[PDB]
Parts: structure tokens; sequence; C-alpha cells
């Protein structure tokens, strides 16, 4: 199903995929082995669908939060870096791609959202979310807006929902409690309410997506946006005079973005596991490898110590790491995809006025908790009854669409 003797790589469309394809060319030049980089739509859903039938790319790139799930489903090969190779990347990046004791991906870079602002429209960007309504009125009088960011992906609204107490799964004593979901508590509700009120009072539009936000910021129509490192080179080319800074506070609490570690996994179905490791260890995770990708779209703070040090003085990366330190590294547990699906629905339904904030988050809490538990009890049934028809029939009924 997967062709032997070449490498197929999937990476998200906002990432430096042409830069990655140049690393693939260097590899073709040395080894004679061809490398095709693709950025399919809805990658993180596509990968488990094809990989489950034994198909898909040799290498999958995504933030580490989806990897525990892919690993629980048997879609990923355990990786085999030697100790010398492991020494080249920071310890906390290895930790993010460790699942049940096993390394399940190669860490590439640490990403967090920051506030991005146009210095010509707004020399002094707001410290607090609460100042945005008055700032938007001032800017509307000049034919501009205060803030636009992607409202269709809950990743972008999460920092605000988390500011006053929203959380995915409660983390204590080194473990996530999968029954303790923080999606409908008073702090989550307050943050989503603030966002919905911005929409109701006409300071933002519920339909705003990634491309709408990026164009408007890059063409100077809005004074602020919320985005990651991968967005910066488009802003460089647009010549807007921008700064990257700390997210505004909400109720005097820091915004708490969920932090991702962009990682590369090897497909368990892949007949090229050795070729894949040669590429990632010896071509991509080198100074020259990461530079080709970073020069395409910035990676953030990369996992490779040698090249991290080279980019450490960039104020935009310092701001990134200042926001990351206020937030938290996402869990990689298999229950994360349940969390994200439930919160996506809540934000879109609350924003568009289809449900109240209270109803939207009540149902997201219920759905997230129920789906997490279905993941949990599935693994338990397999431990009890093995890989068997009995356990297959229990699981089909338990996870019934
Ligand atoms: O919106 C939920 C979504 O958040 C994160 O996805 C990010 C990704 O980590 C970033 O690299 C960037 O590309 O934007 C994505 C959001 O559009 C989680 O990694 C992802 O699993 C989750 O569904």
């Amino acid at each position: 199903k997967i062709e032997e003797g070449k490498l197929v790589i999937w990476i998200n469309g906002d990432k430096g995929y042409n830069g990655l394809a140049e690393v693939g060319k260097k590899f073709e030049k040395d080894t004679g082995i061809k490398v095709t980089v693709e950025h399919p739509d809805k990658l993180e859903e596509k990968f488990p669908q094809v990989a489950a039938t034994g198909d898909g790319p040799d290498i999958i790139f995504w933030a580490h939060d989806r990897f525990g799930g892919y690993a629980q489903s048997g879609l990923l090969a355990e990786i085999t870096p030697a100790a010398a190779f492991q020494d080249k990347l920071y310890p906390f990046t290895w930790d993010a791609v460790r699942y049940n004791g096993k390394l399940i991906a190669y860490p590439i870079a640490v990403e967090a959202l920051s506030l991005i602002y146009n210095k010509d429209l707004l020399p002094n960007p707001p410290k607090t979310w609460e100042e945005i309504p008055a700032l938007d009125k001032e800017l509307k009088a000049k034919g501009k807006s205060a803030l636009m960011f992607n409202l269709q992906e809950p990743y972008f609204t999460w920092p605000l929902i988390a500011a006053d107490g929203g959380y995915a799964f409660k983390y204590e004593n080194g473990k996530y409690d999968i029954k303790d979901v923080g999606v409908d508590n008073a702090g989550a509700k307050a943050g989503l309410t603030f966002l919905v009120d911005l929409i109701k009072n006409k300071h933002m539009n519920a339909d705003t997506d990634y491309s709408i936000a990026e164009a408007a910021f890059n063409k100077g129509e809005t004074a602020m946006t919320i985005n990651g490192p991968w967005a910066w080179s488009n802003i460089d080319t647009s010549k807007v005079n921008y700064g990257v800074t700390v997210l505004p506070t909400f109720k005097g609490q820091p915004s708490k973005p969920f932090v991702g570690v962009l990682s590369a996994g090897i497909n368990a179905a892949s007949p090229n596991k050795e070729l894949a490791k040669e590429f990632l260890e010896n071509y991509l995770l080198t100074d020259e490898g990461l530079e080709a990708v970073n020069k395409d779209k910035p990676l953030g703070a990369v996992a490779l110590k040698s090249y991290e040090e080279e980019l450490a003085k960039d104020p935009r990366i310092a701001a990134t790491m200042e926001n990351a330190q206020k937030g938290e590294i996402m869990p990689n547990i298999p229950q994360m995809s349940a969390f994200w699906y439930a919160v996506r629905t809540a934000v879109i339904n609350a924003a568009s006025g289809r449900q109240t904030v209270d109803a939207a988050l009540a149902a997201a809490q219920t759905n997230a908790a129920a789906d997490a538990l279905k993941i949990t009890v599935s693994e338990m049934i397999r431990d009890l009854f093995g890989d068997s028809d009995k356990s297959r029939k229990l699981l089909e009924s338990i996870n019934m669409a």
C-alpha cells in the first residue's frame, strides 16, 4: 500500500513545506531516494483514517498532542534514536513525545501563540482584553479594527478560555485525571462570554477564519492578531511594521496558551522506517535542515540545541517563550482529540449565537468527558479480553459512531 524505496511526508499547510521539500532534495542528491512532501487538508483527521487501513505517508508532522492517540491506535512505529542523537535535542522536547515510556516521534519545535500588533496603528498594544472594546471604537472611527483572529479553531481562543480557569484535563502528581475536565467551569465560561460579547457588540465577526484574519492583518486593516511563529514570514513580506508580544490578560490573569511541540512520527505501516530515520536525524534535525524550513516558515524555538542557540536572540522567539511559560505544554494523551472536537463545537456554536455560552460549554464538558471515558474503557477491555472478537464487538458497541 505504501510504496517502498521513497519517502512520503505529510505536514500542515501553514508550515514550511517548501523548505522541507528542499531538505528532501538534499536527501535525493545523496541517497538517490525521492521525497514527496504534501500538505493535505484536515491532516490530523486524514492521518488516522488512511493509516488505520495500512496506508498513508511514511512520515507525519503534527503537534505532539495528537500523537498519544495515534500511538494508542498502533499507527506509529517506536523511534530508535541513539543516545548521542538524543543529546542534541532538549530533554523537555523528548518528554512531549514520550508515550507510556516509549519515544513515538521526533520533536522539532516548540510553538505558542502570541499577540501580534501593527506598530503604526497601535504603538502601545493593550495589556488587558478588557481594553479591546474601547480600542476597537477608536480604530473603527479611522476605518480599521482592533483585533482579528481565527475563531474557527479553538486553539486560538483557548488562551482566553484558560486565563481565568478553563482546562482540558487536571494534571497532578505527574498524571492527567481523565474524569476531571475543566471545560464548563466558571473561568472557562467567563472567557468564552467575553469573546461572545466582543462579537455581539460588533468588535469581531463570528465568521472570521484563519485566511480572513491573516489577510486583514497583512494588509493593514486590523491593528492586532493572534498567531504562531509560522505566520511571521508572510508579515515580513507584507512590510507591515509589526511586533510580537505577551497576550493580553483577562480578569488580571495571564492568558494561558496551550503549547505545541511540532513532531515527526513514522507510520507503523511503513516499509521505509530506516530511510525515515536517516532523513529526520541526519538531514532535517541539523542546522542546515532546520534553517531551510525556518527560512520558509518560522518554527518557533527549535528542539535542536545548536540551532535553538542561533535563533535565541530573536525578540519574536523570546515573546513566544514568554507566552509559552504562562501557558502549558499540551497533554499527548489519547483523550485529547475528544477534548478538541468538543471545544471546537462549543466555540463555534457560542460565537454564532446558536447556543448560549452556558449551554455550549455544558454540552462540551459532557461530550469531552464521555468521549475520554470511551477511550479509557476501550483500552481496559483490550487488557481484559485481548485482541479478540469478543473485545472487537464490545468496542464497536461502546464507540458506536
Ligand atoms: O484547534 C484545535 C487544534 O489545536 C492545535 O492545532 C494547531 C497546531 O498545533 C498548530 O501547529 C497550528 O497549525 O494550528 C493548529 C490549529 O489550527 C492542536 O495541535 C490540534 O490537535 C487541535 O485540533
